[PDB]
């Protein structure tokens, strides 16, 4: 009767108004409320205890309402909650329960997706405090946490950290901590305007799978000297990665502390992304302390087709150990990336490198087990003034890394600082197809292009090929006497080297070793016997006991004689060859030779 | 009057309740039903004949209801049907009509997209039977089938095959058979828990275009010995591909039968994906029998930037013929992939390879027309115990394949089994920039690193470069007498070769051919005349009629004389050079030479 | 009372019918209209002035209705307007206001996304006229335009240009002109059936950021001889790109005028896409005239992992200047692409090339500043008949370009037409790892594989390596006398060269320069003195004053003597070496040597 009017204006009203899709007689006879129940938004929970809707804004703490939404949808097996466009939804307090320990604001739950179309902002309650905006753990102790599965965050919206600085270096801040996370992702979202430790973390100590970050943007997420460290996406579960993202920082501190991506477990990737203003591109590291979920090996690591302007190192390789676990890194590919060091003074940020073999956190360089790394088809450029730029800074033990078909245009090709660490190196392979650029030509006074400041080098190949002159460099490659060298191949192509005083330098005459295979140019003075006809020439110096053959790199300006085209040696360390005196007489010549040993 | 109450509670109720968007006076005056009619879900068709909604579950066959939805939406020009989250929708019977012949469950229709947010499960009715869950053909005979256009399946949902094994090897099972499919795709879906032939097939015998699989997951889709074969996504129309997917198998049988992707037509790709537990990565094959829609050539084939742990072959190249059509494969690129053979006993699965040139289905090796393949910037690794691992197993005729700047770390570089097929090889190019790894060092007793077990080799380049010692190997490269060799270049760099008895071996002295260009190290015994002064040395053996020049790779321990630095030959097959006797006397020496022919 | 009935049938009806999500007592007590207000479609504005809905179709101009939708949603802070599936929405007039100057139809507005599920078609009103379907400028003068931010167009729908030809060459036509566009994108849309200048343009004269085109299709967008030019996506703001798109043309005119992508600002990319039927793949060019928003440098340019069949040039590099600005292009990577020239007569379209260094629009070749380009791991193929095919056509000044590990199979490796431009070349690097294919073998009568038709060449490397014979070619590499050559390395590997009359040719004897490093094969006639024993041989010609060493590439058919293995030279330009007469007598021989200078 008039009871009907009352029902209709009541909350159950829509449950009494019939609907059948497109008047189709074969369709289900439903009620309007049933169709509206097919979707869900924050508006459906953003109300006071009387059920009246509350408008969001800077004086409203939306946290409890969003939590209620997620908890309720979780209760029905999942779904997608929309965070509506055209509004900014402020968060103003910590969550409670299991996420309390993680300084969590919102607890994510399995199968409950968030479609963020509007903006989520942190209120000043969080200034100078830690926070983790979305947390997937359900326990304060991550080891007793259940899992988070099938949770996807996506949309055109924004998460804005409100510009608040850290209160103390020891604090952590995150956007999305997925936890022990399986089939979770973040797509399309802009994370901005903060001072945080990470924007997103996938996995927890190897527990997790199939977590991805795609088409997101990360903008100005470090802003203070208080911030101890930053990796925008931290990939800590296997079969997981970052694809087609954009990362930008503009603070000075970001140039010293910030890394775009950290890959910490097997079968992870970082691809198709653009970085600007960061210290570092990617960490690729097996931390023993994070090896509980997916084992002790980081393998199948891929960094590909990225574009970066950074201030420190592009890719940092590592592994370490704990009292009970030893970490290992292997089967890595770095390819297709175009990377430059941004304009900066020499030494004004961490040492510029395409690849860095870094020591562990405690600075130890003798714990690493890094091998089967392929670095291929990349471009790297540093401005000419940046003394501290290298294709590779090899500062810790290396068990293998292979470079093929790259283009490196920076100050050093291989570098480690002297005095410092003395890395044990095996299976360092520098193929002849690496092109060494000319930007730093004339800047290398006192310096060695490949500065082999290592404890030892074995089973390695360095094939140096210049593509322009740099007569400022001390040598193309130098081994100090402290570096053992064995079962290696070291060659310097003669092109652009004719005027170099030193090409390859072995300060402990390591090139004499039984299984060292070398070649490089040198200038040699020779004197002949006086005999007319076929006549020997002999080097005046006796430094060539290790030489198997040598050949001329100089023309013969003489008519009446010619020096030998090719030389061998003698037991006293002289070179000897057979030339020709048309007319007799003692000859004396200075010739550029290619010295060869076992090659 | 009270007629109004009745209208409102009726199915037409919502068609009588007015709505205007946001009270905007300029907006359309509509009825609620009009706005609800903008979307459509399974709920709108999942009802009994009285229009009452039916709850899904393991005792409800949702098939007819989903079919009705698709048929109805098809009738209005298309749209997107949501399969709601928070529910599992069981399928319990075969479809009828044109898809009956394809063992179809559901018939897809043009412009009707499915947004799968919940789960679709197969009921036990399908145990031991064939099925194809979604079928795009409209006729039992595919040749008389109409097309499927603009059909997209996407969402966060799941298709679960219920774990049922095949009933017989001859049965086929599929998830999505798109048919003659144009502008169709599958995005975001998890396919799991089955024993099937394929998860998705795109195209039919070259008919189709612009079909894609992106961000899907494929998990445990082979589970029995009954399963004859499996390719997770079968790409059988052009301008189509797979991108950023995840594939995983855990059964033993998958290691022997399962391939992640099959590319069978032109302008197809497979990229950015991760594979674990499969026998094979990708087939790239032009089957003559499937050449009706897009011609007889598979060209523009791309496999790039994938990550794989497999048990057999990463990329399998092929082509075959029928009585009226000859298949051809050309213009292929395989690049950026990092691939390893998983831990397994030698010979316990199909022979491990990065690239396999396979014979056709009937085993024929003389029908293939494969050329212009570029294999570049890949990494490959097999554990040291896996005897049956090769960069390339070349088991059928090859008309060209080019390898540049890869890193191969496995047992063989080039291999084919002896006795077996005798492939005719042209335009095999192995650039010097391929890095040969050391994992298998010391495992190669009795074996040849490049084992050229072919009928003939022409217009080919093998430039061998070691980066560590392996003195266990019989030779770096060996050609049996049965292999003709012409118009080729074969070189073995001397590095790490000084102690090798055999470097390159030509069992029929094929290196003597007019247009063979070779170089490799050998040890040679020489004896000099007694003359004081310039004095010839001559090899004691007469095996060097083919040598154009040789040079020393050994130092000269003597003071009183030196052997020649360089040698040529004589008509009787001796080497001859001019050295120097400071003091006269017959000299006799054993020297490591680099033997050179026309290089 | 009966007033209630009236309210309910009124437009405010739904605002009086209560709803609470899933009967959840903790949910907001809302009205149906509130839930319907969460989404918005064209239907909500596609009405007459009385509020009655209008059906779209070929006689209805939907433009004003769509504009009203966008303007209204803009007014509320944004949202997403759906263009419904199952309908075609015709556009039939120009927009008004700021977009009038841009021949705009619809004005886009910030934060207002369009989800296009149905089809948008142009009505014949636009035949022979300019148009820009969606425009993001808000002023006729782009320089006084505000920005467009956070505008995304996406869905499964279509934009169809109605097949109308241009009315005049000077007209412009576009699909989406985003304007000064920040965080804008287009995803999933099919653009088809037109004669336009561009489908999408991102940015305006460097103003914009983070604009992307992904998973779109572009089909048959040039159709007349009237069309002056076409670039399907024009990327004119930084941090922007195209990914995973499909481009196809079928008209003849497209083969001559159409380019798939133009990258015109820094930190832009083009990846994962497939092209067929176009003249050109991508422009990578810094236009001085478009350098207002993001500076004068195009750097971090990436073209990767694309598949193309084109008729002209794959990647075109450029830079130019204006009276006040000089453009610069640097830090470019082209990698992983597989590209072929489609079947066509020689010279029937613009000259086929993988890379083209093009002159500016006015044809000037002396304004360019292009450097630090890496071209690596690509494949290129042209059919044997296409005389006009080159790895690189270098037609303008070049300051650096590096080629590593590619596979080029076309007519020329390096080419520029003689007579024409005389490019100044620096830092051209052609690594030995580039594989030169054999398709054009026997087609090269009168031609030079590397035809160095330049003003000068400095700091360059050309390492030629053949992998099959082509005895038709005039030379492997030729420098005309007009080309200066200095501080370079030029080498021709001897493999497959034994029968070549000319290998490297220096028409002005440029190989004699102080800092030229060269090697190549030649045939040389020698004569010996009659002396028994060690005996000199001397070349009969005096053309070898520049030779530092030479070595034999021929066997010695003689028993009674041997020519020298190795040679040096003399001041008169003869070669000289020491061989051996077992028996005395004057010897005369023709030998294939490897001539070497400073290498
Ligand atoms: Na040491
Ligand atoms: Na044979
Ligand atoms: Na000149």
């Amino acid at each position: 009767p008039d009871q009907f009017r009352a029902i209709i204006e009541s909350p159950e009203g829509a449950g009494h108004v019939g609907y059948q899709y497109r008047r189709n007689t074969g369709s289900t006879m439903r009620m309007v409320s049933d169709v509206l129940d097919e979707r869900v938004s924050l508006w459906d929970f953003h109300c006071d205890p009387s059920g009246n809707v509350i408008q969001p804004g800077p004086n409203v703490d939306s946290r409890q309402y969003l939590q209620a939404a997620i908890d309720y949808v979780s209760s029905n097996g999942g779904g997608t909650i929309t965070i509506p466009a055209g509004y900014t939804w402020y968060l103003g307090s910590y969550g409670v329960g299991g996420i309390a320990g993680h300084s969590g604001i919102i607890q994510l739950r399995s199968n409950v997706n968030l479609n963020i179309e509007g903006r989520i902002h942190l209120s000043p309650f969080f200034d100078l405090k830690p926070f983790q905006v979305f947390v997937g753990f359900d326990n304060g102790d991550p080891a007793s946490s259940g899992n988070l599965e099938n949770c996807h965050i996506y949309g055109h919206g924004v998460v804005d950290f409100g510009g608040y600085e850290f209160g103390a270096s020891s604090q952590l801040r995150n956007g999305v901590a997925f936890g022990r996370s399986y089939n979770c992702s973040v797509t399309g979202i802009t994370f901005q305007n903060g001072d945080v430790t990470w924007a997103i973390t996938l996995g927890w100590n190897g527990y997790g799978s199939n977590c991805y970050v795609r088409k997101c943007r990360f903008i100005n997420l470090v802003n203070s000297s208080v911030n101890a460290a930053h990796s925008t996406v931290y990939v800590n579960c296997p079969y997981s990665g970052v694809e087609s993202c954009y990362f930008s920082m503009s603070s000075s501190f970001a140039r010293n502390i910030a890394c775009s991506v950290a890959l910490h477990q097997h079968d992870t990737f970082y691809r198709g992304s653009t970085v600007n203003g960061y210290c570092r591109g990617a960490y690729v590291v097996m931390h023993a302390a994070e090896a509980a979920g997916a084992g002790s090996y980081a393998y199948n690591m891929q960094v590909e087709n990225n574009i970066a302007v950074i201030y420190g190192q592009f890719v940092i390789l590592g592994s370490d150990v704990t009292a009970t676990v030893s970490g290992h890194l292997n089967d890595v590919i770095v390819s297709g990336n175009i990377v430059s060091i941004g304009e900066r003074a020499a030494f004004s940020a961490p040492f510029g490198a395409f690849i860095d073999i870094g020591p562990d956190n405690s600075g130890a360089s003798n714990v690493q087990d890094i091998q089967r790394v392929l670095v291929t088809g990349n471009s790297f450029y540093a401005p000419a003034n940046i003394t501290d730029s290298a294709a590779i800074t090899l500062r810790a033990n290396l068990n293998g890394c292979t470079f093929i078909a790259n283009n490196f245009d920076c100050r050093y090709m291989v570098y480690n600082a002297p005095g410092t660490t003395s890395p044990v190196v095996q299976n360092l392979v520098w193929d002849k197809s690496n092109v060494i650029g000319g930007t730093h030509a004339n800047q290398r006074a006192g310096q060695n292009l490949f500065d082999m400041q290592f404890a030892s080098v074995v089973n390695s190949t360095i094939e140096v090929q210049l593509s322009c002159e740099d007569l400022s460099m001390f040598s193309c490659i130098l081994f100090p006497a402290s570096c053992q060298l064995s079962y290696s191949k070291i060659t310097v192509d003669s092109a652009w080297t004719k005027s170099m005083s030193n090409t390859a330098v072995f300060e402990g005459n390591q090139q004499a070793g039984a299984n060292v295979y070398v070649s490089y140019p040198a200038t040699v003075n020779l004197t002949s016997y006086n005999t007319q006809g076929a006549v020997p020439f002999f080097s005046t110096d006796t430094n060539y006991a290790w030489v198997t053959s040598a050949y001329s790199l100089s023309i013969n300006e003489n008519l009446d004689f010619s020096p030998p085209a090719t030389y061998t040696n003698k037991a006293n360390g002289q070179l000897v060859g057979v030339g020709y005196n048309e007319i007799g007489g003692v000859r004396s010549v200075s010739v550029r030779l290619m010295l060869q040993r076992q090659v």
